[PDB]
């Protein structure tokens, strides 16, 4: 913005105005420079940053605004366009794969099925000159399309291997095509020339192998999960407008104006209404107000603001408008930084070279060798006259059969399921993920998963908390244990802390456990809200006292044993985890705190059993993460890390090796959940977690983790024996092929149980979805 800026104009069409407007931005003095792209009516406009102020062109641009349109200007660009970029993808690989089935079907019906079918089998056997038949120059002529027109992929594939010594999926593997092809050709011309040559065509495999590669793609591109990523929430999170605040205060005038965000400036002010999320980053001038930090914290206690200190973009305010001096804005906010720091994750990851393409880069040239030595043997055989010149089919002589056998080899060894072992195992995988609660956004993370051997863990809201609430009370104020409920209600009459609020929730939690909720309560007078002490007020007329032994001291409540017992590490002095709470008297307290667990230990203790490790990374105080750490099980544990920490300690487990996982909840994790090699997300957490993840987790389960994994493990296994059964058949009968047989038996090759045994090999790449991983 305040560097450059790529002002395209809204409803402009004409030369004219952007003529007007280049006279009009030329009249105004403080822009570096002025590129005026005439075609494409838009204008890039570069000045120097941190000051004047977009403003001031918006208006000069605004000044020119004249019918029939508004003449508007600011980056426009298609928004999650990748959604339609993936319908354009799903249906130009369908209808591709589609035409490929409408030209394949018909010759292969025409080659199989109609010659052994009732008497509509002799109209394919009607002669030509000499041994032509009607059948073979009408597959020819379905056939050609499928061969030359749909492999153009296939073809510039070859060549964009001409010399880098490489042989990807685009090669001979799927181009034995041209092979098969030109002996058809071959056999079709021969048998135009000769008058007997009993033989027949293989256009049947050319157009099978087209239209089973196109399906591969097609699913491929199918489970390659869904569209991309969307990096617009990170921007949704901050706010739009803002409002200037040169209003009666000194030199501030009047205005409440709502201006966008993105056209702020350094030393500007705004000052947030209560229950309004903050812009951007600033340092507060006046005002004591509690925001709900979590871009960088990540947790929810409300963090209290007094002047003269600072702010962070993205949280909201509860406590009175706060005025906020504007700092750093634009590239250099933390909002910002987090931003960076995902897509430099996102452009990070390279593509995992696909192991069809590593096995055609070592079995083209076996294949190649093998078909050149039956060739050469075949050749040797007749020229030294070993084999019996009968053999021999009519007007051939020793070279053809040597050739016949050796092109034999190049078209049975047609891999023909290669592409479609990957795809049909992620989409079996995916589904019963889904099926399962694990929602399994791209296939990369189905290979990625299954070698991880870290995983990183988050505190507030992924392994303890969903929100915090009250634990392990006991009897205070030697009072019944409803009775007890009935002064925690009461002290809550008025007070509305966050954490005063959850034990209102638990309160009534206790109260329904009692059978159902006893009528209600008294309203609790003077509510004087003690500093320091804690919430101190008449309950009909009798002090409740929630808070420290200060609040005891100054209604003169004596103190006891276990007083000194409860908090601290999280049970150890101050009788109450993150509060006090004891009431008018003192007999006990209540256990107020983040939840612990609702499986979180034996999911830790399963994947320690796996070999998996853990490894915590919060951005927490340091006593209640080795709270957690000591208790569910994790050794390593990091606190008051910013997402750019962690981001660094993924960078560093990588490193290492030992390719990682974070299990993420929120704004917090998002860098790490994009940087590391696959991505878990908490459904229970926030949408941009959810979005930067590659494992969404539906149900909130850290057994949905281990679940995940397991089935990565499962989807890595039935997928290289998916490998195995693809190249299985083809390997088997390249021996056949290749005429170690015919010496033996009668049979030189079945030309039906030549090219039909890829349909058998299709029908083994087959996957079952019985995962029970409990
Ligand atoms: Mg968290």
């Amino acid at each position: 913005d305040v560097n450059k800026v790529h002002l395209k104009l809204e409803g402009v069409s004409s030369p004219e105005d952007i003529k007007l407007i280049q006279s009009r931005l030329e009249s105004v003095e403080g822009v570096n420079n002025v590129e005026c792209d005439t075609a494409g009516q838009t204008i890039i406009v570069a000045y120097d940053p941190d000051v004047t102020g977009p403003r001031l062109l918006i208006q000069c641009i605004q000044d020119a605004a004249q019918p029939p349109k508004y003449f508007n200007a600011s980056l426009y660009s298609p928004p999650k366009q990748r959604e339609a970029e993936r319908h354009h993808e799903i249906r130009n690989y369908r209808n591709q794969f589609l035409w490929s089935c409408l030209f394949s079907v018909p010759v292969f019906m025409f080659s199989m099925v109609l010659p052994m079918i009732s008497p509509f089998g002799d109209w394919l056997f009607y002669k030509v000159c000499n041994n032509m038949t009607i059948g073979m120059l009408l597959r020819w002529l379905l056939c050609s399309p499928v061969q030359f027109i749909i492999g153009w992929r296939f073809y510039v594939g070859a060549y964009h291997a001409l010399k880098r010594g490489y042989s990807n999926m685009d090669v001979l593997v799927a181009l034995g095509t041209n092979a098969a092809y030109f002996y058809s050709v071959y056999i079709v011309l021969k048998a135009l020339t000769s008058e007997s040559f009993e033989g027949q065509d293989f256009f049947e495999t050319s157009a099978m192998l087209i239209s089973f590669i196109l399906l591969g793609k097609y699913l491929e591109v199918v489970a390659k999960g869904k569209t991309s990523d969307a990096l617009s929430k990170l921007t949704e999170l901050a706010p739009e407008t803002a409002c200037l605040l040169t209003l009666d205060k000194d030199g501030n005038a009047i205005s409440e104006t709502e201006i966008s965000t993105q056209l702020l400036q350094r030393n500007d002010v705004i000052k947030i209404v209560p229950g309004e999320k903050v812009p951007v980053d600033g340092v507060v001038i006046k005002g004591q107000s509690h925001v709900n930090e979590s871009m960088i914290t990540g947790e929810a206690r409300p963090i209290a603001k007094k002047p003269g200190d600072k702010v962070i973009g993205g949280t909201v305010n509860d406590n009175g408008c706060i005025i906020v001096k504007v700092t750093h804005v634009g590239s250099e906010t933390a909002l910002s930084q987090i931003v960076q720091l995902v897509e430099a994750a996102q452009l990070a990851r390279a593509p995992v070279q696909k192991l069809a393409d590593r096995i055609s880069r070592f079995f083209v040239p076996t294949v190649v060798v093998a078909a050149f030595l039956t060739w050469l043997g075949w050749f040797v055989a007749g020229q030294f006259d070993i084999y019996p010149r009968e053999w021999i089919p009519k007007a051939m002589d020793s070279f053809e059969l040597a050739l016949q056998f050796g092109i034999s080899v190049l078209v049975v060894a047609c891999p023909c399921a290669l592409g479609l072992a990957t795809p049909t195992a992620v989409m079996v995988a995916t589904g019963k993920g889904a099926s399962q609660g694990v929602l399994i956004k791209g296939g990369n993370a189905l290979e990625k998963a299954h070698k991880v051997k870290a995983i990183i863990f988050d505190k507030t809201g992924t392994l303890t908390v969903g929100k915090p609430s009250v634990v392990q009370t006991k009897v205070f104020s030697k009072i019944p244990l409803l009775e007890l409920c009935d002064l925690a209600a009461g002290a809550e009459a008025n007070s509305e802390h966050p954490l005063s609020k959850a034990i209102v929730e638990y309160t009534k939690k206790l109260r329904e456990q009692y059978g159902s909720h006893s009528d209600h309560i008294m309203e609790s007078k003077d509510f004087e809200v003690h500093p320091g002490a804690g919430v101190s007020a008449n309950v009909e007329g009798k002090l409740v006292l929630v808070g420290n032994k200060r609040l005891m001291q100054e209604f003169e409540v004596p103190i006891s044993s276990e007083v000194e017992g409860h908090m601290s590490e999280t049970e150890e002095l101050a009788r109450t985890c993150v509060l006090v709470a004891i009431d008018r008297t003192i007999c006990g307290a209540l256990s107020v705190s983040d939840p612990l667990k609702p499986e979180a230990g034996r999911a830790i203790s399963y994947l320690s059993s796996m070999g998996i490790s853990s490894i915590m990374v919060t951005g927490d105080n340091w006593a209640t993460a080795k709270s957690i750490a000591k208790e569910v099980g994790i050794g390593t544990v990091f606190a008051e890390i910013d997402p750019v920490g962690k981001a660094e300690k993924i960078k560093d487990l990588q490193m290492k090796g030992l390719t990682v996982a974070m299990v993420g909840d929120g704004i917090n994790d998002s860098p790490a959940l994009a940087a590391a090699d696959v991505g878990l997300a908490i459904g229970a957490g926030t949408d941009v977690a959810i979005e930067a993840a590659d494992i969404v987790l539906m149900r909130s389960s850290l057994e949905d983790v281990i679940t995940a994994i397991d089935l990565s493990r499962k989807t890595l296994s039935r997928i290289r024996l998916n490998y195995v059964w693809a190249l299985g058949y083809n390997v088997l009968g390249m021996p056949v092929a290749a005429g170690v047989l015919f010496p033996f038996t009668g049979i030189r090759l079945p030309p039906w149980l030549a090219g039909a045994c890829m349909a058998a090999s299709s029908v083994s790449v087959v996957c079952s979805s019985l995962l029970l991983q409990l």
